[PDB]
């Protein structure tokens, strides 16, 4: 559970992320993808790609940084009534691309990185705590979600 004091400093900081929804979510996905060599096989137009500037050329990286983004963006201004956004989201993301929850947590890890590192003033440790929570109760749900259905996460 989140205060709204809380929800507004992430909403707050969402903001700018949606100022540039494609350069986040990009160095979203190669943050993850540098980092967790693992996740880039379940992106098969993408399992190719071998560098880093190789990456950041690729205009359909680019736009699943966009897509992850844009979603999460709706979950959170949501505040966690979210339930008509997540039911999708779990079962696509645990049964057809088969995602586990390890890999959520390296995303979520991934986000705050790069928030903190296009955002550093504005991005403090109670925004922080603020956006750590958010996420966490996100990924709290979807693992329910995924229990409900026999995967484990
Ligand atoms: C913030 C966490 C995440 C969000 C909000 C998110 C969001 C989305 C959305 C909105 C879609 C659209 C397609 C669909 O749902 O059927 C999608 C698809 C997909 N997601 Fe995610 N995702 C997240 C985490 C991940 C992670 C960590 C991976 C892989 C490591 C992943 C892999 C995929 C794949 C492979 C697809 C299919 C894309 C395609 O078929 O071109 N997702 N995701």
């Amino acid at each position: 559970g989140l205060s709204d004091g809380e929800w507004q400093l992430v909403l707050n900081v969402w903001g700018k992320v949606e100022a540039d929804l494609a350069g986040h979510g990009q160095e979203v996905l190669i943050r993850l993808f540098k980092g967790h060599p693992e996740t880039l096989e379940k992106f098969d137009k993408f399992k190719h790609l071998k560098s880093e500037d190789e990456m950041k050329r690729s205009e359909d990286l680019k736009k699943h940084g966009n897509t992850v983004l844009t979603a999460l963006g709706g979950i959170l201004k949501k505040k966690g009534h979210h339930e008509a956004e997540l039911k999708p989201l779990a079962q696509s993301h645990a049964t057809k691309h088969k995602i586990p929850i390890k890999y959520l947590e390296f995303i979520s890890e991934a986000i705050i990185q790069v928030l903190q590192s296009k955002h550093p003033g504005d991005f403090g440790a109670d925004t922080q705590a603020a956006m750590k929570k958010a996420l966490e109760l996100f990924r709290n749900d979807i693992a329910a979600k995924y229990k409900e259905l026999g995967f484990q996460g």
